[PDB]
């Protein structure tokens, strides 16, 4: 039993009788103490004139904006940190407020670590455990098939040829209680290797998997549910994981998020990936604002036609460096890269890709690695589709090119395997779609410098 | 302390085991009871190929949407419905929910009286008294100044019109502890009463004020403070207001809210206010669609220019019939009526209305009452302003018309009092755009059969 230190945000579009007791009813409850009261705007009642004379009758501190017609964000920020409020409290309504400025309001008080709540609503500030003993970035994203892995995979490459040995740690959608460690940097992992764990019930399609293969990196196999607006998690074993990747061979860690999920771990600095294919308002409304605010470096993906038309591609850049001008942006789109030649070959080609964008990954395919792509299955996802794509093209095909993900090993990789094929496995690359935002290992590079003169200077 | 009754929404983008753990770990909480489990979509990560093995191994039942690929929102509905479930738990994360996707689960949850909760956030249903022993509507709206209080006035007359004898109690942002009853049934409400409220320290400008002066009807001024998401408000007397309406001299209450926010007593039927100047994303995101489908009636109101284009008014027009088919929707504008006699007078006009509409007001006070407009203040709200306006055109009119909100009473009224004008109070009357949308008193009547036709059966 100990007290809630609770800010109240107030307006001049209540008159102050009401508010005062609002304020006295909060502080009047066990375990709650009110410390502050920020007016965020509305002047229908200024007989009550000057903050003293409100601070005087309520017997609390009380903070105004510059401009009464505009949300003092900059206060509610300064005033949370200056009392170390536990909870922020909304006492407001239209005009004063509409959804957008409460989801603006949400994110500057939840990153200061308190509870934003109203008469209806709550939302919980993301838990963030102090347990690396390395330097490290953190890769997180606003949603799924937008590049999290494929940009991690890169960052780990990035990171080796800068001389440092990384560690992944990914936050998957399952896997064992007590997180698995995959020896990438050490072992040779192949089709037969991977079939060989998926007979022992391991989830060889999994990121710290593909991570392993694609980056011939150490990696933790860490698992959660749940993914929430602002980004935690129900469950998850990623503490663990943190703890575990500080005692094995490495000297930089890479905490790899899930779905719009972030892992509950401290690091250094921050990439986030932001598809332009996901509508505008999970960008520029929720926490898609909060997620941007928390880059160092964010990563644009799917930056071309179909995905994204260069008008919308030109908002969320203009977006990102509105709300976070001190971030380095670059607009990327992704390329396939088999892990294995394919020159001269019939490739079966297996993806999780859009059915839009097969044709361009086809053509790309053929006109660099010099294959003839024979058939497709995006179906990697959809097992019984899967299956139907399979038993279609699975004859007149030399080899199967799959993506490491979803049903890639149990299905895709026995059925080729038990037909005889060779398997070869198949990256994305993030490729700069335009010069002028410069090269993305120097981005990264950049990033990964910033965390280990970081982590070097704080203890 | 009692169990409460837990639904769970999981996905197949999550491995079984963790749903399980997540489960299992919900369930073995005390005061939690788990109930049932609505599996929402996704497939990539069902190893399972029988949907009956996922139930036999949680040992909870677990209910399927017909389609994968889209939200079962009816199954949902129908399980929260059978169970009579408390809380709706959501473990889902990106791609199978996105933020819309939410605020459409969190609308059916609230609405069935459920808390809806995940990861990082709570929504909590609205409170709502059972203590109306009178036939009844609710009168609610999306924001201020969108016309809730004009609507209300307009109602109170077509109830009147019928035959009935109504009340409104009308919750503001301010008043007495012990709610303010007006009895514009049998005074008089004149410039000079309105003054003596006004030096006695009563909000004379108030909607039990205006009504009572404006449809000349018994109203009770109650007051709230804070307006939630889904409309919940902090502390309210509309309670206290709703007994003494039982006991004082009507036959029908009119419950009128203020701001987003909604009176928290049960009434038969209710009408929704939607402002078309509003951002779509108020209306067709968050709970804006929640609000619309607690209505009989849908006014659409600021439906012209410069307020709203053709295109946008056909959209909010569109969405309500999709999400409440059932729901008579009415598109209007507002256009004055002064209560009392301007014919050929020289007017100076005061009003709360925007700057680009006023020209609009003018021009058909003018070309209807056959008045000569001297000039105009739309400053009832910046007092400062206000008299500037007044000092300058006092002497031109021959009459002060006035809106009753704001300043109207203790700055305009009492100024043109002094300066020996008479003072008429002028309401905003909402005009149907189109007759093929059919007659507003009609639709009004409609609801009002339906509201006494559900009170006289359902006792
Ligand atoms: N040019 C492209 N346009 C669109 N999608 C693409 C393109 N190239 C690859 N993809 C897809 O992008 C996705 C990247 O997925 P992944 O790296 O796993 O990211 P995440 O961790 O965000 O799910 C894959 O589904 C892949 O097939
Ligand atoms: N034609 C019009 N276009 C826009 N606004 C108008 C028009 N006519 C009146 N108004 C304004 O509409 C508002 C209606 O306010 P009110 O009836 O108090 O609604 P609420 O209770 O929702 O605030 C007032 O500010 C009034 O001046
Ligand atoms: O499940 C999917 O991805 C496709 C079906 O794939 P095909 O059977 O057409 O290959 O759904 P659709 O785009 O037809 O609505
Ligand atoms: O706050 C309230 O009491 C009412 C009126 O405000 P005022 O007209 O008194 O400023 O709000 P609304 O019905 O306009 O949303
Ligand atoms: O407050 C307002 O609406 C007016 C007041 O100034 P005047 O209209 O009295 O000049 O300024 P604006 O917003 O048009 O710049
Ligand atoms: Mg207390
Ligand atoms: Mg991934
Ligand atoms: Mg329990
Ligand atoms: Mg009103």
């Amino acid at each position: 039993g100990e007290t809630k230190k609770m800010i109240c945000l107030v307006d001049g579009e209540h008159y102050f009788p009401v508010v005062k007791d609002s304020i006295e009813i909060l502080d009047d409850l066990e375990h709650i103490d009110v410390v502050a009261v920020v007016f965020i705007g509305g002047t229908e009642k200024l007989q009550i004139e000057d903050p003293k004379e409100y601070s005087e009758k309520l017997g609390k501190p009380v903070f105004f904006g510059p401009d009464p017609k505009k949300i003092p964000y900059d206060v509610i920020k300064k005033c949370v940190k200056k009392y170390n409020a536990d909870i922020v409290m909304d006492l407001s309504d239209e005009p004063v407020v509409d959804y957008t400025k409460r989801f603006r309001i949400a994110s500057i008080v939840l990153k200061e670590g308190a509870v934003y709540q109203g008469a209806d609503f709550k939302f919980e500030p993301l838990t963030e455990y102090d347990v690396l003993e390395k330097p490290s970035i953190k890769i997180i994203g606003t949603g799924k098939r937008i590049g999290k892995t494929a940009v991690s995979a890169y960052a780990a490459r990035v990171i080796h040829k800068h001389k440092y040995n990384p560690c992944v740690v990914a936050m998957g959608r399952g896997g064992p209680r007590e997180p698995e460690i995959v020896e990438g940097n050490k072992i040779e992992i192949t089709a037969e290797y991977l079939l060989e764990q998926a007979d022992k019930g391991v989830h060889a399609a999994s990121d710290h998997w593909e991570d392993a293969l694609m980056s011939r990196i150490l990696t933790v196999g860490c698992r959660r549910c749940g993914g929430g607006m602002l980004g935690d998690t129900f469950i998850t074993n990623v503490k663990r994981g943190a703890e575990i990747a500080n005692k094995l061979d490495s000297d930089f860690v890479i905490m790899e998020g899930s779905g719009a999920a972030i892992p509950p771990v401290k690091t250094n600095r921050q990439i986030v990936t932001v598809g332009a294919n996901q509508p505008m308002i999970n960008i520029n409304n929720f926490f898609g604002p909060f997620r941007i605010g928390l880059a160092d470096l964010v990563i644009i993906t799917m930056c071309e036609e179909p995905m994204a038309t260069t008008e919308k591609i030109k908002k969320v850049e203009k977006f990102i460096k509105e709300i976070n001008p001190s971030a380095n942006v670059i607009p990327t789109v992704f390329r396939p890269k088999p892990v294995g030649n394919v020159e001269g070959k019939k490739v079966l080609f297996a993806t999780t890709a859009p059915k839009v964008v097969v044709g361009k990954l086809v053509n790309y395919l053929e006109s660099k690695y010099g294959c003839d792509v024979v058939g497709v299955t995006p179906h990697l996802s959809n097992r019984p589709l899967l299956r139907r794509d399979l038993k279609k093209y699975i004859n007149k095909a030399d080899l199967m090119l799959t993506e490491l993900k979803a049903a890639a090993v149990d299905v895709a990789t026995r059925v080729a395997i038990e037909a005889g094929l060779d398997v070869v496995y198949c990256d994305n690359i993030p490729v700069v779609i335009d010069e002028s935002y410069g090269n993305i290992d120097d981005a990264i590079i950049e990033v990964v410098e910033m965390a280990i003169d970081d982590f070097k200077n704080n203890r």
